[PDB]
């Protein structure tokens, strides 16, 4: 008794909402596939590829939204012959969001940076991003996702990572229903390396920025902090861009450059360390007050030359910590005040 030929594909025919995150494929069983092509609605046809052994076919480039696909297969054996047809239509999207993930590929970073992916559009389904992104670490270690605002999440390890740590992150959001007839637009993969563990402690107290690298201190900076009435908050800070020189604006920063607390100054070898406007830069018309007395709207003022050593020695990623000033603390969701955030709250998180 010989057998007809039986083929199976991973979509049906009739099917609607076929998601475009996977690859389409036909078997064959009791045969093999001697024909499988697949059209689009205007009779274009998608790649696809045969297995040596005519078992197996697969779609191999990317499957569009919004189309009617139509699925041509035969399959001979020695009990005869076989042939199906199926059409099916992919997902259409009310909504397309493309994500954007920091930091970037190849880049060295500090202990303290996160991964972070920002998309353009308002994530109602969180859950399914958090998902859609996959992230490896080597050596491996426990991280968590946690939104900062609707358009970004981050993920970090409970502690610093360890020097010497490969990240790999994969934004496979393409074919993903992100909630409300949101789909990705597309998907992202970085890849990126822990350097060593730069962290800078400014001490209210001492009013000095010490400087450690893997333990060890390097720099020792006398510094003017933030003035009682607008004092540097508290906190851990993450290292972010740095500049050679800069116009400081206050109004970027939600405070009008023509209050009282409000600035707008050109400073030199500046690194930011918060999104709220806290930055490390050379502030030579306070060296005298610098290691004394604060006087600042709440950037850290040092030396022309550390400002320099700073914007040369320290990079993206790299931790300031703030203590014992009158601020408050800095806040969690900051953008660059992640480590704020106690690990129990960070790894619940707030995908909802
Ligand atoms: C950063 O937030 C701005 C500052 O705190 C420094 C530039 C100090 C300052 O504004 C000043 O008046 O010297």
């Amino acid at each position: 008794d010989l057998l007809v030929p039986k083929l199976t594909a991973s979509v049906t025919d009739g099917a609607v909402g076929v998601t475009v995150d996977a690859p389409v494929s036909v078997t064959a069983a009791d045969g093999v596939l001697a024909a499988v092509t697949m059209v689009n609605d205007n009779g274009r046809p998608v790649a696809g590829r045969l297995s040596p052994d005519g078992l197996r076919w697969s779609t191999t480039e990317q499957l569009g939204y919004n189309r009617r696909y139509t699925l041509n297969a035969t399959a001979l054996g020695l009990g005869g012959a076989a042939t199906r047809q199926l059409t099916f239509q992919t997902s259409s999207p009310a909504h397309l969001t493309m994500p954007y993930v920091m930091p970037g590929d190849g880049e060295v970073v500090g202990v303290g940076e996160p991964v972070a992916i920002r998309f353009d559009e308002n994530i109602a389904d969180r859950g399914a991003a958090e998902k859609a992104i996959k992230i490896t670490t080597n050596p491996p270690v426990e991280g968590a996702f946690y939104w900062l605002n609707n358009r970004e999440v981050r993920w970090r390890p409970e502690h610093f990572w360890k020097p010497g740590t490969a990240v790999d992150v994969a934004v496979n959001t393409y074919g993903v229903d992100l909630g409300e007839g949101m789909f990705g637009e597309d998907n992202v993969q970085t890849h990126f390396t822990i350097g060593d563990e730069v962290i800078a402690t400014a001490d209210d107290n001492t009013k000095i920025l010490t400087v450690r690298v893997n333990g060890e201190v390097v720099k020792s900076m006398p510094t003017s902090m933030g003035k009682d009435s607008t004092p540097t908050a508290n906190g851990i800070y993450i290292v972010g861009s740095r500049y050679k020189h800069i116009i400081m604006d206050s109004s970027t920063y939600g405070v009008p450059v023509n209050s009282p607390n409000g600035y707008r100054t050109d400073v030199d070898w500046a690194t930011q360390i918060s999104y709220s406007g806290v930055f490390v830069h050379s502030a030579p018309w306070s060296v005298g007050a610098q290691g004394h007395t604060n006087t600042s709207h709440g950037c850290l003022n040092v030396s022309p030359s550390n400002a320099q050593w700073f914007y040369d020695h320290v990079k993206r990623g790299d931790i300031v910590e703030v203590v014992n000033t009158v601020g408050g603390t800095l806040p969690g969701i900051d953008g660059l005040g992640d480590w704020n955030i106690p690990w129990d709250q960070w790894r619940a998180g707030n995908a909802k």
